[PDB]
């Protein structure tokens, strides 16, 4: 069930030896908290903090505040349940040293097809800032880059309403979104809204994928979407939204050799 090698994040851990992905304790530095996490560790030594899953739709997201604070759903050691981590440990993690994480966000559609979008300095600020996600460049990913908007063509500005960094984090109870009305009481969602959404993971989970307008009474987009990958009427399988230290992703062919 819960693993013995503990660190300040997953990444840590697989440093320290471990093998498998499973539950482990983290602690991150300066928090004096220490608190259980699935790690995603595979054969290239990298080890990821998941902090969010979806794959069933068992685990309902319309949750308030609070919730959204502290945590929800299921931890499995086959990383086969749903849950939000909670916005005050993501932003333990995320802030804990200088050193960058950069955030990784997964997708599968029900044809099995998946794909990635990664996003260097990717940071959640404290509660008084009410969970700001910031972060400095989209740094690749054929799932697009859904959170610097998109143009949906309902509207010139379309990419400038959808865009999600620098967003404040809105709950039902908590909305800190840049629309009139409450796009987390619309959606029935936590997440970092703007005048909505264009990447928006902790919408309704729709079985099968396409869903409409018809779906629900008054007609809104609210399943799992990621615009640049997908139509807004095409909810995802599966989706994970895990971070790791920067620099394991420039260990490859992201560097410049010299002579
Ligand atoms: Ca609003």
């Amino acid at each position: 069930q819960i693993h013995d090698i503990t660190g300040k994040d997953c990444q840590d851990i697989a440093n320290k030896g471990a093998k498998q992905s499973g539950l482990y304790f983290i602690k991150p530095l300066k928090a004096n908290q220490q608190f259980l996490v699935y790690c995603e560790i595979d054969g290239s030594g990298n080890g990821w903090t998941v902090f969010q899953k979806r794959l069933d739709g068992s685990v309902d997201f319309k949750k308030n505040w609070i919730q959204y604070k502290e945590g929800f759903g299921h931890l499995s050691p086959t990383g086969t349940t749903e849950f939000w981590l909670g916005n005050e440990k993501i932003h333990l993690i995320s802030t804990q040293s200088a050193i960058p994480y950069a955030l990784r966000v997964e997708l599968e559609d029900w044809n099995g097809r998946t794909s990635t979008a990664d996003y260097a300095m990717f940071k959640v600020g404290p509660e008084a800032d009410k969970y700001r996600l910031t972060y400095a460049y989209f740094a690749g990913g054929d799932a697009g880059d859904a959170f610097d908007g998109f143009d949906f063509g309902d509207d010139p500005s379309d990419k400038f309403f959808t865009s999600h960094n620098g967003m404040q984090f809105s709950t039902w109870d908590n909305d800190n979104d840049k629309f009139e009305g409450n796009c987390a009481e619309q959606d029935g969602s936590g997440w970092w809204m703007n005048k909505c959404h264009a990447g928006h993971l902790n919408g309704v989970y729709y079985q099968g994928g396409t869903y409409s307008k018809a779906s629900t009474p008054n007609g809104y987009d609210n399943g799992i979407i990621w615009a640049t990958w997908k139509t807004r009427w095409y909810s995802m399988k599966k989706t994970t939204m895990k971070i790791i230290p920067f620099n394991r992703l420039t260990i490859g062919e992201g560097q410049q050799h010299h002579l």
